[PDB]
């Protein structure tokens, strides 16, 4: 049926992210996740905000241009709102309040 494909196409996501982690892309893996953005509204919120926590956690533990991983995450809780994903969002900035705590820049993240 389509849920198998739909399976194997989202342990594709993470195995070709997963190849992309290990060879060092940034911009790659980044797009990913606005790529991947009209496949998430053919699942439930509870996989897709899995997948966004998934790659995001995977995505900002390379350490890798730190400087478009903060507006990358401004753009994926514009693209939450726009979506209406108050869960995803509350996840997004659970985690932007920590990449500013690794920033040290207190102001914004209190």
């Amino acid at each position: 049926n389509d849920e198998e494909a739909v399976q194997v196409k989202e342990q594709s996501i993470l195995e070709l992210g997963s190849l992309l982690a290990k060879t060092g892309q940034a911009a790659e893996l980044g797009g990913l996740l606005k790529y991947v953005r009209p496949f998430l509204n053919s699942i439930s919120k509870a996989k897709a905000a899995r997948l966004v926590r998934s790659l995001l956690d995977l995505f900002l533990d390379m350490e890798a241009a730190t400087g478009q991983e903060v507006e990358l995450c401004l753009e994926c809780i514009e693209w939450a709102k726009s979506e209406k994903r108050t869960f995803l969002r509350q996840a997004l900035e659970a985690r932007l309040v920590s990449l500013y705590f690794d920033t040290k820049r207190y102001q914004e993240a209190l």
